[PDB]
């Protein structure tokens, strides 16, 4: 008398092989050997798998990147942490879930190793909530000890000029230094430099910069080949094989020409008006950092003969960043319309992840809405167990070049906010396109589909104790093997890598150009970008840690692929290292929140099952706001 009771003679079709994990497991690792043997065709065009069996740690900090150092060691610190919550998950947690009778011990089905197979009237949850926590302290330790790994003295001094937002369009330098001299007498400025709309003298001057190098680019071809090029300036005019009205050929020197002379004419134009709009910005440099220092928290005012004329109340004052990273091109979009150009960019970005997560989630269960017929109609195991675990991926990694086209477009100020935000912002939306928003969306299908049949088509409500993920929550356990083996044998082939080098060696001007092109051939190891997707799915291996542990393992192989194949990627293909110390710090801080989320997860799962009468959700709830606090 158990959840899935029966149907007339012909069982239930919620149940599934195992979830299906051992066969797309199967095909995964496959096309991973698959993808190491094309590996090796590369190695022997551009086994070595002794090097990652005979590597050492000494040698990386001998001649590679230092900050390397730091990222193998918080893969180390990861790994270690895994393979502890693996070998204590496994022994016990995996046990008391086999221990429950709600999905009728059948054979081989995934929910007889998740939590959806416990008694929501039990106290044996208390060992996951108990557990749930042990982990913080656990993690918070590992990470505690890496940051001593690292210990990066906090030398930030750059302070001596202070970036002020807010000022009047009609401001001028002496009237605030005046304002200055009056309300701080003890402080004294050397120079105010006020800011004008340049960003768009910038953006031509750019523009101006691209197109010479353009002509002479095509001058010193002439001259080398004696030969006219004749050129297309309309998008993708290299495959205009034929004439065709809109596919125009001119000469290229004339082209470029007369487009440098129209650049210079509108640079000429904006710099005459580059005064007449200033933006209201104001850098205020100063002699120590004291002082400016003073006037920070002061703000963070005192009144002056001018504060009346220049709004003071309406300053927001920040020390200035490095003047040669400031993004002035980026400054003329100021105000609020760049708060509301961020909400222009990331919501439409969000509902982007409605339209490529929300699809593999179908495929999943394309086969499981009509919640009857349920004789073994299921799906091919290729499909609705791997298919959409793969697109999903596949999303996943054309994810982070949208969030730069996407961080770009949304012009930001200080360029160092655009690496640490920028692997925020992928992290973040790495984390709402697999773990949370998919796992809702198909939590609330599974809820849909028990509407549909369980106990509420007959006579009455739905019996909602047994709630969980369909395919119990399978789903994401192919993911993290989707991301162990095809997933990472696919990051060391680096195909969009190889495919920009066959598409930048196809197209060439002459057929022996080997020289050039391979110049720029390899490419900065972006750290940030990898420590969101290693961070992400961290997330997803630790988030399902007290409920279906069965993934615990399967994301230990994970970090293992990656170790490996990253220390390979840091010391072959890839450039050494060369990012701040920020980037690490911040990962350090990302880690900690994966057993949150778990918390979190574990709490919201139970609250689900069985309602808040019960005081488990009560201490669940205590206990989550008490950890967030602290």
């Amino acid at each position: 008398s158990y959840c899935y009771n029966s149907a007339k003679n012909s069982t239930v079709l919620q149940g599934v092989t195992f979830g299906g994990i051992p066969t797309v497991l199967l095909i995964d690792v496959s096309c991973f050997l698959f993808l190491i043997l094309v590996f090796s065709i590369i190695r022997r065009r551009f086994p070595w798998l002794t090097a990652i069996f005979r590597l050492h740690d000494d040698q990386i900090l001998e001649w590679c990147g230092e900050d390397a150092i730091h990222y193998l060691s918080f893969q180390r610190h990861i790994i270690f942490l895994l393979v502890v919550v693996s070998f204590l998950s496994l022994c016990v947690i995996l046990p008391v879930n086999l221990s429950g009778d709600l999905l009728d011990k059948d054979p081989y089905s995934f929910g007889r190793t998740t939590i959806a197979n416990l008694q929501t009237d039990n106290d044996l949850l208390w060992l996951h909530t108990i557990f749930a926590v042990i982990y913080l302290f656990l993690t918070v330790g590992f990470m505690r000890h890496h940051t001593q790994s690292i210990k990066y003295k906090e030398e930030n001094l750059v302070r001596r000029t202070l970036f002020i937002t807010g000022l009047p369009r009609d401001a001028r330098k002496e009237t605030v230094e005046s304002h200055f001299r009056d309300a701080y007498p003890t402080c004294e400025v050397v120079d105010v430099q006020l800011c004008y709309n340049v960003a768009k003298l910038i953006y031509l001057c750019k523009e101006k910069k691209k197109t010479e190098k353009s002509l002479t680019y095509y001058t010193n071809l002439q001259v080398k080949t004696g030969q006219r090029t004749l050129i297309n300036p309309k998008p993708c005019g290299q495959f205009c094989c034929c004439e065709v009205l809109g596919c125009e050929w001119e000469d290229a020197i004339s082209y470029y020409t007369r487009m440098k002379d129209r650049l210079l004419e509108r640079i000429t134009e904006e710099e005459r008006h580059v005064q007449d709009q200033p933006l209201g910005m104001a850098f205020v440099t100063f002699q120590e950092k004291s002082m400016a220092t003073y006037i920070l928290k002061d703000f963070n005012p005192q009144p002056s003969s001018h504060s009346r004329e220049l709004y003071t109340s309406k300053w927001t004052v920040t020390f200035a960043a490095d003047p040669e990273d400031i993004c002035w091109k980026n400054l003329s979009i100021q105000g609020l319309r760049w708060w509301l150009q961020w909400l222009g960019i990331n919501f439409t970005l969000f509902l982007g992840l409605f339209f490529l997560t929300t699809p593999s989630i179908i495929l999943s269960t394309m086969d499981k809405f009509n919640v009857t017929k349920p004789i073994h109609a299921l799906n091919n195991p290729i499909i609705s167990q791997f298919f959409p675990t793969l697109l999903l991926w596949s999303f996943s990694a054309l994810l982070p070049s949208i969030v730069y086209y996407s961080t770009l477009l949304e012009s930001h100020w200080t360029k160092s906010g655009e690496n640490q935000i920028m692997m925020t912002k992928v992290y973040i939306f790495l984390i709402f396109m697999v773990l949370i928003l998919p796992s809702l969306g198909l939590t609330s299908l599974d809820f849909f589909f028990r509407w549909l049949f369980d106990k509420t088509s007959s006579e009455a409500s739905i019996r909602l104790e047994c709630v969980f993920l369909p395919d119990q929550g399978a789903f994401f356990v192919n993911y993290v093997i989707a991301s162990a083996f095809i997933g990472n044998g696919m990051e060391l082939l680096r195909l969009p890598g190889l495919i920009l080098y066959t598409f930048r060696m196809i197209m060439a001007k002459t057929a022996a150009d080997r020289r050039n092109v391979k110049q720029n051939q390899a490419f900065q190891y972006e750290f940030g970008a990898m420590y969101a997707w290693m961070l992400c799915v961290f997330t997803v291996i630790v988030a399902y840690s007290i409920t279906c542990p069965i993934i615990a393992p399967f994301g230990l192989i994970y970090i293992l692929l990656k170790h490996m194949v990253d220390r390979h990627n840091l010391y072959f293909v890839y450039l050494p290292a060369k990012l701040e110390k920020g980037i690490h710090f911040a990962a350090v801080n990302q880690a900690l929140a994966a057993p949150i989320l778990c918390l979190f997860w574990l709490y919201f799962f139970s609250f689900l099952r069985l309602g808040m009468k019960a005081p488990a959700t009560l201490f669940t709830f205590l206990v989550l706001l008490l950890t967030i606090l602290v």
